[PDB]
């Protein structure tokens, strides 16, 4: 209980700064695609998009009568539908895109519009701070290929919040949904660093399920061990 709608997007709050915005598309069954929007000071960062670019308008008018601060910047964790179909409305809006250079490279071959910016990452995974000014409480984080070679993962500086994308599933899942775009050999070890890059986070977000335990990334590394 307690989740507002608008629209058709629901929004969740998760902590005094931090939404969960939730759009359906229906695979003939429906499923859900999870986002975060986050208050920093005086404007609104998003991360993802919806599956659709008027579900992303949606998000926007709501950002201008929920919050009524300006949308400074979006983050897209990967090249999937889920998490990029939305990137012309965003453009529109003329709002500034970042994606993993990789997530750009990939857009074109996976039907979807390239973010405007691209993001570059050290060898030990963190995103190189030039590529993402101004990302204030926003800390983006490279695991490794997983669930695609692109995905990354995002932390919110002052929370116990870090989102895993599409490359974390549920603690009690039956299954590590997708695998079409997966890497099975490191997919494990992903899961594994997106754990130790955000040690003290407790409440793990995640694209088809709501919020969960760290339960969550144990699982799924269980899960991907079987893999390979
Ligand atoms: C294109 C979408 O249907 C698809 C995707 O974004 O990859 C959804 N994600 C998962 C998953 O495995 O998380 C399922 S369905
Ligand atoms: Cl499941
Ligand atoms: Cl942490």
């Amino acid at each position: 209980t307690g989740d507002q709608r608008f629209g058709d997007l629901v929004f969740r709050q998760l902590a005094p700064n931090v939404w969960q915005h939730t759009s359906y598309l229906d695979m003939p069954g429906a499923v859900a695609s999870n986002g975060l929007i986050v208050r920093d000071g005086g404007r609104v960062l998003v991360v993802d998009t919806a599956w659709t670019d008027d579900q992303t308008a949606q998000i926007l008018n709501w950002i201008k009568q929920e919050i009524n601060l300006p949308v400074a910047l979006a983050v897209v964790t990967h090249a999937h539908q889920d998490k990029m179909g939305g990137m012309d409305a965003l453009h529109a809006a003329g709002i500034a895109t970042y994606a993993n250079a990789l997530s750009n490279q990939l857009a074109p071959q996976e039907g979807m519009v390239a973010a405007q910016h691209s993001l570059t990452f050290a060898a030990n995974g963190w995103v190189e701070p030039a590529t993402a000014p101004n990302f204030g409480p926003l800390k983006v984080f490279y695991p490794g290929p997983g669930h695609t070679s692109d995905n990354i993962t995002v932390g919110i500086d002052g929370t116990d919040i870090a989102f895993g994308g599409c490359l974390i599933k549920d603690s009690k899942a039956k299954s590590l949904g997708n695998l079409g775009d997966a890497d099975t050999e490191h997919y494990a070890a992903s899961a594994r660093a997106f754990g130790a890059a955000f040690p003290k986070a407790s409440m793990i977000v995640m694209s088809h399920s709501a919020p969960d335990s760290r339960a969550a990334i144990t699982h799924t590394a269980r899960m991907a061990d079987k893999l390979r």
